[PDB]
């Protein structure tokens, strides 16, 4: 299976935050306001998103990065982000590593490929 490893805290430690592979939640957390790490595993190759999902007062996810297979993929090299609030919207901006509103961060496909080269 893959191995994958979230790295994440919440403002207030009330966050709940899904790991979703191809559109399945594969694990589910709650934050602590310390960054922590979080692992799980699966079979699934899909796209990989980190999405909070109990927005309320009080309430943001800061996302440092993921570890998939042994390779980081760091939360503000991301070009989606579909939950920070920026230009006073929810997802204003891609590269951050904030979910404020409900919403996620997409850390592509589990495998990826560079001149045929899989990893
Ligand atoms: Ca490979």
């Amino acid at each position: 299976s893959n191995s994958i490893t979230v790295r994440a805290r919440g403002v207030n430690g009330q966050e709940s935050v899904s790991l979703q592979v191809g559109g399945t939640t594969v694990q589910t957390w709650t934050l602590t306001t310390a960054m922590q790490d979080y692992t799980a595993s699966t079979s699934l190759t899909g796209e990989i998103r980190v999405a909070f999902t109990n927005d309320a007062t009080g309430r943001d996810v800061q996302v440092d990065y993921i570890v998939v297979n042994g390779q980081t993929r760091q939360a503000e090299n991301q070009s989606v982000n579909t939950g920070v609030w920026a230009n006073n919207q929810c997802g204003g901006s891609g590269n951050s590593e904030w979910l404020h509103c409900n919403g996620y961060i997409s850390f592509g496909n589990v495998s990826l490929e560079h001149h045929h080269h899989h990893h």
